[PDB]
Formats: structure tokens, C-alpha cells, sequence
């Protein structure tokens, strides 16, 4: 009886196995755009993905991860609210059963159809597993998806999903360029938070871009054909794999822009 997104194992249950679910810096949150303060001291984000080396795509039973070689400074995030250098390890998405829901963060209570998380770890801690034990261990770049025009740079991901339909399946996934998933503007909100899935560790500097990317209805429909289940198990569509907004508590969301 493992955690998931069902009635008997979803977000409202997670606190029994993971009591930090009710902690002081949980994610995601609602971004109240009028309460966020412009912080003129925040630096432009530096996204350096030219040498990124994707390796594999994995259905892990809660999402799919596109994994990168993080054994060298090849795809890094720095600047913005960050001190030092954070290396890209994986990206994944959260999405809905319908276009009206699916994001984890919300903006003035608006839910987007999906949310992309580009996960990076602070190189001063040596590896991802040590980084997640630190309050500044991770930097997650969050990007909202809305349904409209297709995102051409997403299609290579969409077209491999048939090969990883079920939990535990992986496929080689080399030469994928994550620059093709970024919006034009790097304007962002930032706040201290957590992983949005168990173990819900309070180790993330969240950087949420204001500008969504557009994907087509056909692209998100292919996300919704994935399965939570393993092969030869009852089919349960991988949809609504998002945690709802958590209390802000004693936190301030800062804006990079006026
Ligand atoms: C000890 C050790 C552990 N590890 C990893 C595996 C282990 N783990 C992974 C999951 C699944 N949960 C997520 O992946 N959550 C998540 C991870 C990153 C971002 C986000 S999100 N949605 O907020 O963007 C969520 N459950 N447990 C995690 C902490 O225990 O550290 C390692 O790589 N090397 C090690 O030496
Ligand atoms: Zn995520």
C-alpha cells in the first residue's frame, strides 16, 4: 500500500508515512501575484544547457523522468536566487485528466494543464542523494504548460512514450536538447520549498517561470495514455499526478520582475 495519487493513497494520506508533509516549507504553493514582492537584488537566471547529455527516459510509476549525465558540469543552472552551481539530473512533468488541471503550482489560483520540473542539485554536496538532505540542496525550475499550439521541442518526448507505457519501463533517450522546452522569458518567482512527491524533503529552491509554454492537445493526450501500473497489471491511466497547493506559512515569494 505505497503512496500514489488514488483515493486511498493520494496526497491527503502522505503524512502518515511522511510526516514532513505537514512541515513548514512544503510545495507546491499558490503564487499570489499581487503579494509576491519584486526583489531588484535577484539576478537573471543563467540556464546553460548547450552541453546537456540526455541518457534515458523512465516510467517510474508516478511520472516519467528524462535523465541526464550529471557526472560533470554539462547542463547547469546558476544565478537568480542561487549561490553556486546546480547540475541538471532529470526533468519530468505533472499533468491532469483534463486541460483545466494538472499543474502543482497555481498562479492566483489558476491551474495550468501541466507543469515541467527541471531538477538540479547543488554541486557543493557532491551528489543528488546528499543534496536532498540540505536546505539548499536542489533547484527546481518549474514551467507551466497551457494547451494551444504544439511545442516542437516536446515531440521527441511524446513519440517515445509508447515504449515506456508501464511502470519500470525505460528506453534509451540520447541527444534530447532541453533548451527546446523553455519559454522566451526567464522572468520568475522564487521561494524555499520541498519535493512535491514523497519523501517531501525540504531541500528545494523553487524557481517558477512566469511565461508558460504552449503544447498541443495531441501532445498532452499522449501523456494521458501512460500507465501508473506495471505490465500485466490492471490498467490505470497516469493522469492527475499533481499535489495540490500547500500552506505558505512563514514564507515570502519573490519576483524577479516588476
Ligand atoms: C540515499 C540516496 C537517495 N537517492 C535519491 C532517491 C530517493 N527517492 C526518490 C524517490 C521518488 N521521489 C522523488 O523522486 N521526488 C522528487 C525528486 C526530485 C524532484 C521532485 S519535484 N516534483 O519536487 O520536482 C520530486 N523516493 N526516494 C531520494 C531521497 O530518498 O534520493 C539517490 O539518488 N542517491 C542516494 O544515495
Ligand atoms: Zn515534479
Amino acid at each position: 500500500h505505497h503512496w500514489g495519487y488514488g483515493k486511498h493513497n493520494g496526497p491527503e494520506h502522505w503524512h502518515k508515512d511522511f510526516p514532513i508533509a505537514k512541515g513548514e516549507r512544503q510545495s507546491p504553493v499558490d503564487i499570489d501575484t499581487h503579494t509576491a514582492k519584486y526583489d531588484p537584488s535577484l539576478k537573471p537566471l543563467s540556464v546553460s544547457y548547450d552541453q546537456a547529455t540526455s541518457l534515458r527516459i523512465l516510467n517510474n510509476g508516478h511520472a516519467f523522468n528524462v535523465e541526464f549525465d550529471d557526472s560533470q558540469d554539462k547542463a547547469v543552472l546558476k544565478g537568480g536566487p542561487l549561490d553556486g552551481t546546480y547540475r541538471l539530473i532529470q526533468f519530468h512533468f505533472h499533468w491532469g485528466s483534463l486541460d483545466g488541471q494538472g499543474s502543482e503550482h497555481t498562479v492566483d489560483k489558476k491551474k495550468y494543464a501541466a507543469e515541467l520540473h527541471l531538477v538540479h542539485w547543488n554541486t557543493k554536496y557532491g551528489d543528488f542523494g546528499k543534496a536532498v538532505q540540505q536546505p539548499d540542496g536542489l533547484a527546481v525550475l518549474g514551467i507551466f504548460l497551457k494547451v494551444g499550439s504544439a511545442k516542437p521541442g516536446l515531440q521527441k518526448v511524446v513519440d517515445v512514450l509508447d515504449s515506456i507505457k508501464t511502470k519500470g519501463k525505460s528506453a534509451d533517450f540520447t541527444n534530447f536538447d532541453p533548451r527546446g522546452l523553455l519559454p522566451e522569458s526567464l522572468d520568475y518567482w522564487t521561494y524555499p520549498g520541498s519535493l512535491t512527491t514523497p519523501p517531501l524533503l525540504e531541500c528545494v529552491t523553487w524557481i517558477v517561470l512566469k511565461e508558460p509554454i504552449s503544447v498541443s492537445s495531441e501532445q498532452v493526450l499522449k501523456f494521458r495514455k501512460l500507465n501508473f501500473n506495471g505490465e500485466g497489471e490492471p490498467e490505470e491511466l497516469m493522469v492527475d499526478n499533481w499535489r495540490p497547493a500547500q500552506p505558505l506559512k512563514n514564507r515570502q515569494i519573490k519576483a524577479s520582475f516588476k
